[PDB]
């Protein structure tokens, strides 16, 4: 416990984290399997009130909003999630930092919005369970304008820019958050993207993306100091082995582009 590109590597303190089906890992849409039994998602409970107040923490590996209960996430018949938790990965000045990647190439930030099986009462129990926890991914570009659901939080970055800080936000929209489309998306098989690095995870990654501003993406990855010395800057896994596995898609081929 630990930092980014700290040592030792992590397969030295959680071997898990050396497993074969591990995640992050790179979506090449053109191999992804369409299966037209991906039904679009199916999301309750996520707009919150402003009122009662939500833990934002500082934990050297990213920053982390605790969620509430009755957030359900639905990915189809006998897959439904309760939300725990969401925190960000990130790049530096000029510099990528999302997790997953798309034919090779990194997007500026990632959020995930990780979850818990209906079927396990706590997360220990659900560890390396297949399909015991979900994440839902989705990547942050730069767009022209400002994002206002993420300056809700972003904006209170600096007061806890120390490692081990924490304050309390106001509830908000947690899918507000998130791309609007939430019918066209990949999912795998893979693993939890830090320490244990625990398998059977189901990764649903958006196709859509978000977009903040160039501020607000400065903001987020400049502000946050981690565990001794370190910045909080660069905090994403690199890319893991896809070693066999299938990515499906919610969606059919389709050209990017048409002659006149
Ligand atoms: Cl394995
Ligand atoms: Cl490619
Ligand atoms: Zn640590
Ligand atoms: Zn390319
Ligand atoms: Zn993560």
């Amino acid at each position: 416990h630990w930092r980014y590109g700290g040592d030792p590597p992590w397969p030295r303190v959680s071997p898990a984290c050396a497993g074969r089906f591990q995640s992050p890992v790179d979506i090449r849409p053109q191999l992804a399997a369409f299966s037209p039994a991906l039904r679009p998602l199916e999301l309750s409970g996520f707009q919150l009130p402003p009122l009662p107040e939500l833990r934002l923490r500082n934990n050297g590996h990213s920053v982390q909003l605790t969620l509430p209960p009755g957030l359900e996430m639905k990915l189809g018949p006998g897959r439904e999630y309760r939300a725990l938790q969401l925190h960000l990965h990130w790049g530096a000045a000029g510099r990528p930092g999302s997790e997953h990647t798309v034919e090779g190439h990194r997007f500026p930030a990632e959020i995930h919005v990780v979850h818990l099986s209906t079927k396990y009462a706590r997360v220990d129990e659900a560890l390396g369970r297949p399909g015991g926890l979900a994440v839902l991914a989705a990547f942050l570009e730069e767009g022209p304008e400002e994002n206002s659901a993420y300056e809700q939080l972003l904006s209170r970055l600096e007061e806890i820019a120390e490692e081990g800080s924490e304050t309390q936000v106001p509830g908000l929209d947690i899918s507000a958050l998130l791309p609007s489309d939430f019918s066209r998306y990949f999912q795998y098989e893979g693993s939890l993207t830090t320490p244990p690095c625990a398998q059977g995870v189901i990764w649903t990654v958006f196709n859509q993306t978000v977009s903040l501003s160039a501020k607000q993406l400065h903001t987020l990855s400049d502000t946050l100091w981690g565990p001794g010395d370190s910045r909080l800057q660069l905090n994403f896994r690199a890319t893991q082995p896809l070693n066999g596995r299938v990515i499906e898609a919610s969606f059919p081929a389709g050209v990017d582009s048409s002659p006149r």
